[PDB]
């Protein structure tokens, strides 16, 4: 479904970021679009890439030069650990910084509220409020619950992304 | 060349482990042997792999694939005094595994560039390396940022297989 709408001749660049241990690597792997490749453009800055035909997913941790990899980004996936209540405030701050990058002003926002399987995970209502998504203007956004370990939610989120480019 | 020595017909499997943040991914990248590939064979277990001709490095974090292993590289953060005991415990666990009794051991005392780093004698001591019998081992200081020490360590590894 989403694969159909994303594939083509023109490069499709997706940025997936979030705090460490949000589940970003696990998501890449569960997509099955090919090998996860790690590069280190500078020491301490680990970048994971999955490239399949015209589609690129670029992943790194935030909250710990970036502007280079923002070129022609069409979507931001922001992954949050729904169970990490102590760092939701940090996640909000890093998301908002991403969102005032002019280079990516026309990128749509998909939020994965990940680790939905966990007994004290925040609800999608809670995650949406605490990330301040309602405050977003002039950008399409969606927040989608996910479990990156069984893959629940991932295709639903990507389907929305593909439909709204 | 440490590379030319490892090269040949016979498979050469190296296992590189250590605590998270020890410097293992940085070391792999510095080796320039090929793309680093991540797999997740089981939930929560991230494995990084570099394969070049007959040589494969397999990397994962311990703390917090043993068949035909010719060498174990253990990477320790020389500047992390609070966790070297945990590094010792995980190293000793691995060296007790039957499947790998025949593997030689290279220890990289990494992050040697940092001004407060433990000296090699102290790393050696706090890892209990001297207590290891019936295994060839070597401790080498390294800096993964600029490659200091890496070639020296790998050359010892290639020589002593
Ligand atoms: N329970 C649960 N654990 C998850 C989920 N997604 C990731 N994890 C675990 O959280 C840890 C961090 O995952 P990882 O993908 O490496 O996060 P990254 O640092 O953002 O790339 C790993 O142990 C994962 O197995 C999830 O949806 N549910
Ligand atoms: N100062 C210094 N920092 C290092 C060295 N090796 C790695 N690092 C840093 O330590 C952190 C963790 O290294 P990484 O390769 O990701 O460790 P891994 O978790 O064992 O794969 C990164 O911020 C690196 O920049 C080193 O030799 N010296
Ligand atoms: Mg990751
Ligand atoms: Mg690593």
């Amino acid at each position: 479904s989403w694969l159909s709408k994303l594939l083509g001749k023109k490069e499709m660049r997706i940025l997936m970021v979030g705090l460490d241990a949000a589940g970003k690597t696990s998501i890449l792997y569960k997509l099955k679009l090919g090998e996860i490749v790690t590069t280190i453009p500078t020491i301490g800055f680990n970048v994971e890439t999955v490239e399949y035909k015209n589609i690129s997913f670029t992943v790194w941790d935030v909250g710990g030069l970036w502007r280079h990899y923002y070129q022609n980004t069409q979507a931001i996936i922001f992954v949050v650990d729904s169970n990490d209540r102590d760092r939701i405030g940090e996640a909000r701050e890093e998301l908002m910084k991403m969102l005032n990058e002019d280079e990516m002003r026309n990128a749509i926002l998909l939020v994965f509220a990940n680790k939905h399987d966990l007994p004290q995970a925040m609800s999608i209502s809670e995650v949406t409020e605490k990330l301040g998504l309602q405050t977003i203007k002039n950008r399409k956004w969606y927040c989608q619950t996910s479990c990156a370990t069984n893959g629940d939610g991932l295709y639903e989120g990507l389907d929305w992304l593909a439909d709204n480019l």
